[PDB]
DNA sequence: AGGTAAACGT
DNA sequence: AACGGTATTACCT
């Protein structure tokens, strides 16, 4: 059975490429470096984030924005690794999306407990792109729902790799993950990263 | 008029 | 601990 409409789970698909993307989330994270974003409503979020692209999320006093500019650093974010690039084009076409151009790369990183309720992603000016989310490290519970924060929710254990794309019909669905059990990996020793791809832009 | 933010109790 | 209230509002543009 399939995630959902024009969604998909490519299970494995990124375990090969998992070091080179773990490489590459360093050498972001070294420029435009992990943070907790504050919300508007003034709480801080437990997933550590960053980005990489032309576009990064950030939160700001009065809102969600994609910015080119890093607000902590004051400098662009950091370029989309090939990488990256690369795998999200595979993902995407394998998962039935062959012309998704992504210009934004969210990196999440869990420690344990960190979790991220459930939201949309809607932010995006053009919502005929999918968003093609890849997992490494530890194992986390995604939960993926419906177009109404009530819809039943799916409960899937995305491990190592597994590759999730979402768009079309599934496009604005609700997601989450659920606090981060604590545990190890060899590749991330104690943590679960997600790059969630994009496009932002026009 | 619409778009926005949302991350405690049971 | 899975589910759902809250934004059922108060502001912007
Ligand atoms: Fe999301």
């Amino acid at each position: 059975e399939p995630l959902a409409a024009g969604a998909v789970i490519l299970r494995r698909f990124a375990f090969n490429a998992a070091e080179q993307l773990i490489r590459d989330i360093n050498d972001v994270a070294s420029q435009s470096p992990f943070r907790q974003m504050v919300t508007p409503g003034g709480y801080t979020m437990s997933v550590a984030m960053t980005n990489c692209g032309h576009l990064g999320w950030t939160t700001h006093r009065q809102g969600y924005l994609y910015s080119p500019i890093d607000p902590q650093t004051n400098k662009p974010w950091p370029a989309m690794p090939q990488s990256f690039h690369n795998l999200c084009q595979r993902a995407a076409t394998a998962a039935g999306y062959p012309d998704f151009q992504p210009d934004a790369c969210l990196i999440n990183r869990y420690a344990p407990g960190a979790k991220l309720c459930l939201h949309q992603d809607k932010d995006e000016p053009d919502l005929r792109a999918p968003i093609v989310s890849v997992s490494l490290g530890l194992p986390a519970i995604f939960q993926f729902g419906g177009l109404k924060r009530n819809d039943p929710l799916k409960r899937l254990l995305l491990e190592h790799g597994d590759v999730v794309v979402w768009g079309g019909e599934s496009r604005l669905f609700y997601h989450g993950i659920q606090p981060l059990k604590a545990g190890f990996h060899p590749l991330t020793i104690d943590c679960r990263y997600n790059l969630t791809f994009r496009q932002a832009g026009k």
